[PDB]
């Protein structure tokens, strides 16, 4: 009768419908699952789950398991346009994403977002080669005298005039130590105000999500989101941490500066999303 809200008790419960290597490699979807990073979980049986709607709050839905559920036949509407879009507004957020693995639930969520005046895109995923960042980050722009990097810490997330980074990071992470703890972040600054940003946004064992920003328009185009990437990336290498950028195929700022970076594109998602 409708889809179920699971606590993070039983989250281990959908684990096994993470299963191919692409569900295997997904870092929002793992982590949101692990409980590591912000997020809610759906289920057509909270005993014994064979499909689910994973909600990673800050980035996008995603569903898997057996497109051919019922419930979700005929429920999915219903959880998407009450429950998912209460809590959504309700902290701040205006839009539903969704990215999906298997052309299966497709056509189940079409039906389901039907009325709304959706976009189609898709989601870039890639592989870091490390051989090649250290190879080709000799050519990046230097900073200028103006503009530093330093790492996040609670003194820096707690100080930005603009609570932007806070506000971000909560999108995430459940508190700020728990980010600091689990993830890491780099930032360039100016004036003494955060311009840029690169920061893990889900943690999957040793793999970290990035998130990557220029915050002031102005600045960009200068080198600055690279500079806050590479620091980032080194940091990676010194301690064992693969990094993952999947971005928007639409976001073609985006799929240029993970090319840049030596992020090897292998593999596309099909996504819709729309503004409640
Ligand atoms: C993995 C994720 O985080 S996905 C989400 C990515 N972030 C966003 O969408 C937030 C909004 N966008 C932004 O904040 C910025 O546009 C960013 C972060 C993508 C890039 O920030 P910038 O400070 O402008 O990047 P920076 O100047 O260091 O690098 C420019 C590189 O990015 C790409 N790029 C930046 N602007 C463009 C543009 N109009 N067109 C094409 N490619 C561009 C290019 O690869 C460029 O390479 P270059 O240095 O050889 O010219
Ligand atoms: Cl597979």
């Amino acid at each position: 009768s409708m889809l179920y809200l699971l606590d993070k008790s039983d989250y281990p419960k959908v684990k096994h419908l993470v299963r191919t290597k692409e569900e295997k490699s997904d870092v929002p979807l793992n982590a949101v699952i692990n409980g590591t990073n912000v997020g809610n979980i759906y289920v057509d049986d909270p005993d014994h789950p064979k499909a689910a709607l994973v909600d990673a709050v800050g980035t996008t839905c995603f569903l898997i398991g057996d497109a051919s559920s019922p419930v979700f036949g005929e429920h999915l509407k219903d959880c998407i346009e009450n429950q998912l879009k209460d809590q959504c507004l309700e902290s701040g957020g205006s839009y539903f994403i969704a990215t999906l693995f298997d052309k299966e639930w497709e056509k189940v969520l079409e039906n389901a977002i039907s009325h709304r005046e959706y976009e189609p895109d898709y989601e870039f995923y890639h592989e870091f080669d490390k051989d090649k960042f250290n190879k080709v980050k000799s050519n990046y722009r230097s900073l200028t005298n103006e503009y530093t990097i330093k790492r996040m810490d609670k003194e820096l997330i707690q100080n930005d005039s603009d609570d932007t980074l806070r506000s971000c990071l909560s999108d995430f992470w459940d508190s700020i130590d728990d980010f600091l703890t689990k993830g890491v972040g780099f930032c360039v600054i100016k004036d003494e105000q955060v311009i840029s940003s690169c920061f893990t946004c889900y943690v999957d064992g040793n793999n970290h999500e990035i998130s990557v920003e220029t915050y002031d328009e102005e600045e960009q185009n200068k080198g600055l989101a690279t500079k806050a990437c590479e620091v980032y990336l080194e940091y990676c290498i010194e301690n064992g941490i693969t990094p993952h950028w999947s971005t928007f195929e639409t976001n073609v700022e985006s799929v240029n500066l993970a090319s840049k970076l030596g992020f090897e594109y292998r593999f596309k998602l099909k996504t819709y999303e729309f503004e409640y």
